[PDB]
């Protein structure tokens, strides 16, 4: 006998995916526990591997075997045999198939059936998931009927001749289809011998496959008799049985108005005079006037003109002041009302709202087109006050349709300033617009930023200024690394910032005289291993730069006179510096006392009650709580684990294990507002039954000044009404507008300003600004702020207008990643923080600096109390380890023999994967001979090739990847394992990667423990921002 393996066959196939299902299954020898076996057949069938991988029907052999090497486990639905023939167009899983047969449809109706050990298995349709393993079956036999309707290279370029109308259609290139035919030979050789039994084809079709030999095997009698167990792999496990059932959310009023009519709106459902006297003369001594004559009609300082445009629409210019020229000519400065639609609102915005925009203009009188109709909204801000904003946009709303109706001139309000270099839409400054002063703040901050361009020196020749940055002599410096003179393997050649002093400033339109400060890196990597962060090296290097090439200023000090506090993100350019390095030997010495060099000498109850909405495990709350912001007084969460573990580690906390929509129901029904609701029926009766003690504790409008989190976005083509009906960000939407909260800080995935065509984004900003808020956007690297883990995460701030929108956290170490970018319009583009790809005031956290001194595990552990065995080594173990004398939730997930067997054969290099396993027949102790080499990948198709980072090690030196939110050690397993041991990254380590302190706990399973890990904003990054609102909370 002859067989052709996966090497030949996975080209036709796709690439190969993993078989899911539900807990419904159950076990097939036990139905049936005992030519003449039961000819039962199979609904919704699928057929797996040992590693539930899909295989084509094709690996199957047609006669009996006594060793058959290939292993092959199916699953369907058991049902009663009626007859059913195929010619055109409870769950059960199987036991180890040993043939597969084909019965001859004399009438053109050709079935499929196979033989387990036990029963006759016919098959019917199945799942649609093994619909693409299923087709080419189809295309084959089809093939085959085509060659048997005609009746060896005539027969080849017989079928080589026909295009590709024909359903038997394959290729035109007789070497391809002829592969083809060599490929899928024992599918068709058997067809015809079941009819030209010794015809020319069919002989000449064994010799091709025999010259494609690639597994014998032996043709045998009756051999049935049940010794087996099951040895299938989806016996034993539990699957996942959640799929919540995505239920309309519930919101109010507003947010479903908006969203609703979105998406019905959309998706596939003369004289010049002046006027009055002048109140005063600017400083170049023209004439300051108010009010002034236009057509006839009015122009004053405050309102809004209208500038003529070569088409298109007119551009609207909010006055600031008038004033007569010298040459007697009437003149007026105005500054840009951007319209809604050009803004990144774009389609989701009011046609009557205008914002205020940087860009200013001066141009003539009688250039204007006309006035418009503006005013200013200044709305008091409050919970209390949402009922009269509802009935005054209800009013205005309709208002302006009856203006409408009657073509009259559309009237424009104006609330919010839209900056793109900051991205985000502000408050008005009231008191600084409008002024009629002759003076324009716009201007002036333009000139300002017109001044830090130059690199200017001062008149005492002891220092310069460059980007609003002043340097003067023995002050330090930092210097881009280049200036000077794999996936786990992102930061393996980064350099930090090189430190500098400055000594003198030679003139050359000057350059800068600098001694070298040397970084633990440079010396050896063991050496940055097992030292501080902030520590430097003297030395007597002196090079001269120019001074374009300098990027900030730090402090360097001895060892005695760093803080005390130490923060884990530090957001302090402080090093300090005790040794000398000689580049002549490379020897570190201490610091001889003859020079003794000139270092840098020294010379409330803000925390908000807040509402966690999608709290998880804590993550987020816990960075806000740490940096003195946040209270985490109520949190909200779904899963079960999840909220256990907030309970735990929030012992002070009052955590709902609810549904968001149905705490946002109970919470509205018991402040008296139900008019306002727009939820179904099940939410209804859900929070009908609850007991009075949780009603009791329920947050009310007012108790309520910080809502945070992140809700779980689907997204993913433009989704109809009633698909994003259902999505959580309108509870979180609608959790905003009726708490009204001072603070909200929205937390999503980087793809989150790209879902549905950036549609869910620009309908978020929307909402937040209908609300009466101050919206900023921004995309951050978590990496870039402590953690080995790269994670880009979007962040929505928004604040009341009377406060303070909190600034981005400066990144502080190096990362190697471009500007992340968000597109608002117009080819513009906005960038959150700068990328320290080029220099970082400090060195990237590696994974050995991660988790270089826990003590080595199994592969499979259930120790959740373990102890320490090595003492904390590098900065980030010091720093992570704290006071924790008991280790927790160091255990790893359980991998069967087989992927021990193959972690075990990675070697422990940079950069191994799936790629270096050996190809040999393993045989676990099991009686299961097994491939060892897991994916089997076509030929072809290069960009869906070179499937690197598959049953991947760690890199030492590199970072932890994203693909190790929720390792699993059964299909796809990813980069996951250890870089040294065989084993998974335990949950304790994974928990280090996000910069969790070793003193948190987690709850549930190990999935739920990783799910947890994976899902939740990472506490350095989370500090970093509660440090920055806390510094944005004391200006107010
Ligand atoms: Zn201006």
């Amino acid at each position: 006998y002859i067989k052709i393996n996966e090497d030949e066959i996975a080209n036709d196939y796709p690439l190969p995916s993993y078989y899911k299902t539900s807990e419904e299954e159950t076990d097939e020898l036990i139905l049936y526990d005992a030519e003449h076996l039961p000819h039962r057949m199979l609904h919704n069938w699928a057929l797996y591997n040992s590693d539930l991988r899909f295989i084509s029907l094709e690996l199957l052999p047609m006669k009996q075997c006594d060793d058959i090497d290939v292993n092959i486990f199916g699953s369907g639905v058991v049902t009663d045999d009626n007859g059913s023939w195929i010619s055109l167009n409870m769950c059960i899983f199987l036991s180890q198939i040993k043939e597969w047969m084909i019965e001859f449809g004399s009438d053109d109706i050709i079935s499929i059936s196979i033989r387990t050990d036990v029963a006759w298995y016919r098959l019917g349709k199945p799942s649609k998931l093994y619909a693409p393993w299923w087709k080419p079956v189809l295309k084959t036999a089809r093939v085959g009927i085509s060659i048997l309707t005609f009746l060896f290279a005539d027969v080849t370029k017989r079928l080589s001749g026909l295009q590709a109308n024909d359903k038997a259609y394959i290729s035109s290139d007789p070497l391809a289809v002829e592969r083809y035919l060599v490929v899928h030979g024992q599918i068709i050789l058997q067809l015809f011998a079941v009819y030209v039994k010794r015809c020319p084809f069919v002989v000449g079709l064994a010799s091709k496959l025999e010259d494609r030999h690639h597994t014998k095997w032996i043709i045998k009698k009756k051999k049935i008799s049940l010794k087996e167990l099951n040895l299938n792999p989806r016996a034993g496990m539990a699957p996942v049985a959640s799929k919540r059932k995505a239920m309309q959310a519930t919101t109010t009023r507003l947010v479903n108005r908006i969203w609703g009519e979105f998406y019905s709106n959309y998706s596939p459902e003369r004289e010049i005079k002046w006027d009055g006297e002048s109140l005063g003369k600017t400083s170049a001594g023209e004439p300051l006037y108010q009010q002034a004559l236009v057509g006839g009609e009015m122009v004053a300082v405050g309102g809004a003109v209208t500038l003529e445009v070569d088409d298109e629409m007119p551009a609207i210019y909010f006055v600031e002041y008038m004033f007569e020229s010298t040459d007697h000519c009437k003149m007026l400065h105005g500054r840009f009302l951007q319209r809604g639609s050009m803004t990144v609102l774009g389609n989701a915005a009011n046609e009557r709202e205008l914002f205020l925009t940087n860009e200013c203009m001066t141009t003539q009188l009688k250039d204007i087109k006309g006035v418009a109709s503006f005013e200013i909204r200044s709305r008091p801000w409050g919970h209390q006050y949402r009922k009269k904003n509802i009935t005054a946009d209800k009013l205005d709303w309709a208002r302006a349709l009856e203006r409408k109706v009657k073509d009259l001139p559309t009237e424009y309000y104006c609330k919010s300033l839209y900056s793109p270099e900051r991205g985000g839409f502000f408050s008005l400054p009231l008191s600084d617009i409008g002024r009629s002063s002759g003076f324009c703040t716009s201007c002036k901050i333009r000139e300002d930023e017109e001044k830090r361009s130059t690199i200017k020196l001062n008149v005492s020749k002891t220092g310069f200024f460059i980007n609003g940055i002043e340097y003067s002599v023995e002050d330090f410096v930092y210097v881009n690394p280049d200036s000077i003179g794999f996936k786990s393997g992102r930061n393996i050649g980064l350099r930090a910032y090189v430190v500098c002093q400055l000594l003198e400033i030679v003139p050359k339109s000057f350059d800068v005289k600098v001694r070298r400060f040397y970084r633990p890196e440079d010396v050896s990597a063991e050496k940055a291993y097992a030292s501080d962060i902030q520590e430097l090296y003297f030395s007597q290097d002196t090079v001269v730069l120019p001074p374009g090439a300098l990027e900030g200023k730090c402090e360097v000090r001895k060892k005695s006179d760093m803080p005390l506090s130490r923060e884990y993100p530090i957001s302090d350019h402080i090093f300090f510096c005790d040794l000398f390095f000689d580049t002549s030997k490379g020897s570190l010495k201490q610091l001889p006392a003859n020079m003794k060099p000139k270092f840098s000498t020294i010379k409330k109850e803000i925390r908000l009650a807040t509402l966690d909405i999608f709290a998880g495990c804590g993550g987020l709350s816990h960075g806000l709580k740490k940096a003195g912001v946040s209270d985490a007084k109520w949190a909200i969460e779904y899963e079960e684990p999840a909220g256990q573990a907030f309970k735990q580690n929030h012992p002070e906390s009052t955590v709902f294990v609810d549904n968001c929509n149905v705490i946002l129901r109970a919470i509205m029904e018991k402040g008296g507002d139900q008019d306002d609701c727009v939820s179904t029926t099940e939410a209804n009766e859900l929070a009908a039954k609850l007991t009075e003690e949780q009603k009791s504790t329920l947050p009310l409008p007012g108790q309520v000044d910080f809502i945070n989190g992140g809700p779980p976005c689907q997204g993913f083509n433009q989704s109809s009404w009633s698909k994003v009906q259902c999505e959580m960000i309108l509870a979180f939407l609608s959790f905003a507008d009726y708490f009204r909260p001072r603070y909200f800080l929205l937390e999503n995935v980087r793809t989150f300003v790209s879902f549905n065509k950036g549609q869910t984004f620009q309908l978020t900003l929307a909402s937040l600004l209908e609300m009466g808020y101050q919206v900023r956007f921004g995309i951050l690297e978590a990496g870039a702020y402590g953690v080995s883990q790269s994670r880009k995460r979007a962040f929505i701030w928004a604040a009341a207008p009377e406060e303070v929108l909190p600034e981005w956290p400066e990144p502080m170490h190096v990362f190697g990643v471009p500007k992340l970018k968000i597109s608002l319009s117009q080819g513009l583009h906005y960038a959150a923080v700068r990328s320290t790809a080029l220099g970082a005031p400090f060195r990237p956290i590696t994974v050995r600096d991660t988790i270089g001194d826990l003590p080595s595990v199994e592969n499979g552990d259930s120790r959740t109390n373990k102890e320490y065995k090595e003492v904390a080594v590098s900065w980030f173990q010091k720093e992570i380890r704290g006071n924790t004398i008991a280790l927790t939730d160091h255990i790893c997930k359980a991998m069967n023999e087989l992927n021990l067997i193959r972690c075990k054969l990675i070697p422990t290099r940079p950069g191994a994967d799936w790629h270096d396993l050996p190809k040999r027949k393993v045989t676990l102790s099991d009686g299961r001979v097994e491939e060892m080499i897991p994916f089997c990948l076509p030929n072809t198709a290069e960009r869906h090739n070179g499937w690197k980072g598959l049953y991947g090690r760690l890199d030492w030196q590199g970072n932890f990847p994203t693909s190790v939110t929720d390792p699993q050690p059964m299909g796809k397993v990813g980069m996951c394992f250890h870089p040294e041991q065989h084993r998974i990254l335990t949950v304790r380590e994974c928990a280090r990667s996000q910069g969790f302190p070793d003193s948190y706990e987690f709850a549930g399973n190990i999935n739920h423990k990783h799910r947890q890990i994976g899902n939740a904003v990472p506490p350095p990054l989370a500090f970093a921002l509660g440090r920055k609102l806390k510094e944005a909370l004391h200006l107010k």
